[PDB]
């Protein structure tokens, strides 16, 4: 066993190690030890992945997705907060892979685009995209989503042949529109238990993931690897983008981003084809018991109140680590105060390693300060 603890894993998750302004990488925390990564997602390529499920929709739809046959795919588009980042990758996403995209992710800046609908091209017209703001000033706000979607119906009637959004939440507003149009495909994100089930169900056509489950295991798995001895290419990819040793694999695709030493989970489209994978609660099958030594992992959460990590990530994990005979203790902070997570960070002596979740993202010395002996 690993003798001294600043040789001990450490596996930095969900907020990677860097300059809170910039964005740049601190590979100061990273390089801590060889045992030192991070598990988060491919954020960046979220807006690419929505755009992609869109067009791979409309290529294997028929002509009837031109509702009025006037050769014109037209859309609109539910803008989530303008000022947000997802908002913008999202909006610069779907309009890129319709070629609306003007250098704008702005309400109302779209040009005509053209995508193949059934091996024919058509041209692609955003008929309107408009931010949700609620009448108290709240961004991606679900009953204005409602109501836009009822006024864009009595505007636009049928020349509307799909409704695209920045998320769920809107997506679902839309389709409580008393004049939602029957079997109108409709695209959202997040992959939210409520927009998922809709899936099933198909009413809303897709919407994406961030496989929060397959970070999870990562997470853990790459502790299982370095605890049981694996160094280099083996901790991680095994169990992650090959079966490891016991059978086990992460089934979502995963990356490995070797400058920073990321492994960093895919986005992933949800459609009628794979919906039950990601409803609530829904597990990996793909991730067995394990009869490896059991170990012991202290994990930390930025913020109990983040609703993504009390009810979708901590539950993964807490369902993953026996599995992977990980004995997982996990205490929580404040989202504010570093110190409300670092005064937790203590009796680092019982464990055999460490997952962190950073309230700052420049924290990463205080942390390892507590791991040097
Ligand atoms: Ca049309």
């Amino acid at each position: 066993g690993i003798q001294r603890p600043r040789d001990k894993p450490l596996v930095f998750f969900n907020r990677q190690p860097s300059d809170p302004l910039t964005g740049k990488v601190d590979m100061a925390a990273m390089n801590w030890n060889d045992k030192t990564y991070y598990v988060g997602f491919d954020a960046k390529f979220g807006g690419s992945i929505q755009g992609k499920m869109i067009l791979d929709f409309l290529a294997s739809s028929e002509s009837s997705v031109d509702r009025n046959g006037d050769g014109i795919i037209g859309y609109v588009l539910c803008i989530g907060d303008v000022g947000h980042n997802d908002s913008k990758v999202r909006t610069e996403g779907i309009r890129r892979a319709l070629g609306t995209w003007t250098g704008s992710s702005d309400p109302g800046q779209a040009k005509e685009g053209q995508a193949v609908v059934g091996g024919k091209s058509y041209k692609v017209v955003e008929l309107e995209g408009k931010a949700m703001t609620g009448t108290d000033g709240s961004t991606a706000n679900t009953n204005s989503a409602t109501e836009s979607m009822g006024s864009w119906v009595a505007k636009f009637a049928d020349k509307i042949d799909l409704v695209i959004s920045n998320n769920d939440g809107m997506a679902m507003g839309c389709l409580q529109a008393s004049n939602y149009p029957r079997g109108l495909p409709i695209f959202g994100y997040d992959a939210n238990a409520d927009a998922v089930e809709s899936v099933g169900k198909g009413e809303l056509t897709g919407t994406v993931s961030q496989n929060v489950d397959a970070q999870a295991v990562a997470v853990l798995q790459i502790i299982r690897n370095l605890l049981d001895g694996s160094s280099g290419e083996d901790v991680v990819a095994n169990g992650i983008s090959r079966p490891d040793a016991h059978g086990n694999k992460i089934s979502a695709p995963v990356q490995y981003w070797e400058d920073v030493k990321a492994i960093m989970a895919d986005n992933s489209e949800v459609t009628s084809a794979n919906w039950k994978e990601y409803t609530r609660g829904a597990r990996d099958a793909g991730v067995r018991q394990v009869s490896a030594p059991t170990k012991k992992v202290l994990l930390t959460v930025h913020n109990a109140s983040n609703d993504f990590l009390a009810s979708a990530y901590l539950p993964a994990l807490k369902h993953y680590a026996p599995l992977l005979n990980v004995d997982l203790t996990v205490v929580q902070g404040d989202g504010q105060n570093e110190l409300s997570c670092l005064d937790k960070f203590t009796n680092l002596d019982m464990f055999d390693a460490f997952a962190v979740n950073m309230v700052k993202t420049n924290s990463g010395a205080d942390y390892t300060d507590k791991l040097k002996y």
